[PDB]
Parts: C-alpha cells; structure tokens; sequence
C-alpha cells in the first residue's frame, strides 16, 4: 500500500498534477470527495505552456476552447485602454476554455495513466505521522489505508490538508462588491472580441465567448444593489443599469441577458500563504492563494502551480534531491508569480470607479 502522492482533490489543479506525475509512471492516489460528475474560463500564456507540454492543446481548441489576442476595457462608456496580447510576441495570446471542459479532458488521460487510481465520493479520515513529523499513513473513509511518500492538497479554497492537516487558520478579508456570472446566447460582437465595461458607480460588466455557442457576461455591483438587480429575474433592472455604462458595439450582448435566474457567485478571495508545504505534504492552487476573479486567473494559477509541482516532486521521487529541497524550490518558484496576481487583482477590485487609478493598475 505505499504509494507516491496522495492528492487530495480533483479539480482542474489536482487533475492536472495528477496527470503530469502519472505521466511520469509515478504512483498516485486522488481523493475527491464529490462524484466524478462551473469555474474560471481563462489560460494565460503560461498555463497554455503547460497544456502544451501535456500533449493537450489541440484537443483544448476541438473541444470549443478559443484562442484570443485582444481585449478592450472601456470606463463610463469610452474606451480606456485597448490591449493586443500578441502584437510583439506571437505566442502572447490567451484562451478562454470552461474549466469542466479542460478537467474533464484531463481525467480521461487519467483513465488511460496505469499508475494513477481516482477514488471519487472518498475522503481523508485520520492521518498518522512519524518520529520525523511526516505523514506516514493516511486512511480513507472507505476504510484504504495508504502509505504516501508525499500528501498533496489540491482541495481548494476551503483546503482540508491546509486547515486539518497543516493546522493553518486563514483570516477572511470580505470584499464589498460581489462578483456573478451568467451564461447565455452569444452575439456577433462577443465572437469578435473580450469587452470589459466598468463605470464611476463602481460596476462591472465583462462579456467574452465561452465554447462553442455561448457568451459569458460576469458583471458586479455594490452588495446591496447587486441584490436588486438580480431580483428582478425577467432581467429589466439590469440591462437598463447595464445600457448605463455599455455602448452600442455590445447592445445585442445586453439583449442575450434574458433573465437573472441563472447567475451564479463567484468565490473572493485574498490570500498568498507564507509557506506552500510542511514536512512531506505541499499544497496548490485556492489551497495556498485566492485572487480576485477580476483577473480571471484561478484555473490558471492552479495549473501553473501544478505543472511546477509535478516538477518538484518528479525530481524528489527520482531522488534526484531531496523533498525538502525540492519543495522548497517549489515555493520558490511559485510564490513570487503567485503573490504579483493577488497583488494585481486587489489593486484592480479597488480601483474600479477612479477612472485613472484603474488605467494606472492596468500599466503597472
Ligand atoms: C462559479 C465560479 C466561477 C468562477 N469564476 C472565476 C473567475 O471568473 N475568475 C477567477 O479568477 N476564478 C474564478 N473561479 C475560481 C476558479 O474556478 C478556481 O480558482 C479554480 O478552480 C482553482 O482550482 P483548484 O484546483 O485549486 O481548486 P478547485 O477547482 O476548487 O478544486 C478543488 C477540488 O477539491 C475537492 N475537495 C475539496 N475538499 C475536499 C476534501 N476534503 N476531500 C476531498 N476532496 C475535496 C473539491 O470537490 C474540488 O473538486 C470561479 C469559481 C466558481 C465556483
């Protein structure tokens, strides 16, 4: 019952280290306490390196991910800045991809990786540890008793390893605006181009492609008006506040907002913890930062952390160093990219209705 990695979670982080150590003939057990069976939509440049590197990237684009290079932001209804993601360096482009649709290209590889179990509707019970303070058996709600090199938390923004097994409390830091998502039919000027709208009362509106046939619009408003708006589930209040600070170029993308009842919250967060791994167990993705989702990129970090991750513990595993070293390094590489992105999402989250501060965080 010795086994490599115990990695608890399979969201699109989970999965995605799962993958790449599975790849690697590395023998790894995945707990996920829900059914095999809504999230981020964004890969920037570096998570599509890492999707490239797992041989993934055309089936990304044949199962409705889209390739994009642009993107406008427009502030009280005047365009404020236009962005041409490739107009020095060709592979500068970003993709907008459903992060069910990415994960669950993922665990069909998975299914076809020998080395790696998932174990769905299963949960970490107890967790014993040795002289040397690493966890050294693990047992299972099912009643498996494992015995892992390594135990991984990728369970997200409510981490159990983080919480339970590293002892970690995290002070919440509530933001006043919440952020939603609706989908809905797409127009011919969402298929053309990503338009953020923001205004001086402090909204938001955000429409972008998503798949095949379907828009995104991803708005937010103080708490309480946010309430009102979606109240009003026949969706009249909110296009007419809409149409308040969105221009004619998106007027059929507001006429696709049919109703509210759809909507779904968004998780924020702000959080970059000091220490990304104790002992033999290293956590990744939500479990160790939360960015503002006005950034688009908690799918993104997760798999960027992942793919350094399954890096770090390739070379623990092969004893090419030790885990400590390799962990380590690990942080060290991540913590620094990780920290610029929650910077850059608080900045932006509160810059909103000052026309000028939001360009500034914009340039940096
Ligand atoms: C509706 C919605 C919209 C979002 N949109 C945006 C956005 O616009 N911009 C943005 O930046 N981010 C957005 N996100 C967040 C983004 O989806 C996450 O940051 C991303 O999924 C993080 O990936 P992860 O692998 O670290 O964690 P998750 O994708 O959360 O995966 C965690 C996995 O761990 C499992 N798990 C948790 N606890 C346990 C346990 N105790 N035992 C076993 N398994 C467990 C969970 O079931 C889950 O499968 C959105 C999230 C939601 C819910």
């Amino acid at each position: 019952n010795h086994i490599d990695v115990l990695i608890n979670g399979c969201g699109i982080g989970g999965a995605m280290l799962a993958y790449l150590l599975g790849r690697q003939g590395h023998r790894v057990v995945v707990v996920e306490q829900a059914r095999r069976e809504n999230g981020a939509d964004l890969l920037k440049p570096a998570g599509i390196r890492v999707v490239e590197a797992a041989g993934l990237l055309a089936e990304v684009t044949r199962r409705g991910g889209r390739v994009r290079h642009e993107l406008e932001v427009y502030h009280d209804g005047e365009l404020l800045r236009y962005f041409n993601y490739s107009s020095v360096d060709a592979r500068g482009y970003f993709i907008l991809m459903p992060c069910e649709s990415l994960r669950r290209l993922v665990l069909e590889k998975i299914d076809g990786e020998a080395t790696v179990e998932m174990l769905f509707e299963t949960r970490i019970e107890a967790v014993q540890r040795d002289e040397r303070h690493a966890i050294d058996q693990v047992r299972l709600n099912d009643g498996r008793v494992l015995r892992p090199r390594v135990v991984v938390g990728a369970d997200g923004i409510a981490s159990y390893v983080r919480r339970r097994l590293l002892d970690i409390d995290v002070e919440r830091r509530p933001y006043p605006s919440p952020m939603l998502v609706g989908t809905f039919a797409l127009a011919p000027c969402v298929a053309e181009r990503n338009r953020l709208y923001v205004d001086s009362q402090g909204g938001l509106a955000y429409f972008y492609p998503i798949g095949f046939d379907r828009a995104r619009l991803v708005v937010s408003f103080p708490r309480e008006e946010a309430r009102e708006l979606m109240a009003d589930t026949r969706g009249e209040s909110l296009r007419r506040r809409l149409q308040r600070f969105v221009g004619d170029e998106s007027a059929e993308a507001i006429a696709a907002v049919t109703g509210t009842s759809r909507f779904k919250g968004i998780p924020i967060g702000y959080l970059n913890l000091d220490r990304y791994w104790a002992d033999n167990v290293a956590m990744l993705g939500d479990a160790i930062h939360n960015v503002h989702p006005i950034t688009g990129q908690g799918m993104n970090l997760a798999i960027e952390d992942a793919s350094a991750l399954a890096d770090a513990l390739d070379l623990a595993l092969r004893d090419a160093c030790a885990l400590e070293d390799a962990l380590a390094g690990y942080q060290a590489e991540r913590f620094p990219v990780n920290q610029a992105i929650v910077s850059y999402g608080h900045a932006l989250a509160t810059s909103l209705e000052d026309r000028q501060r939001f360009a500034g965080v914009f340039d940096t």
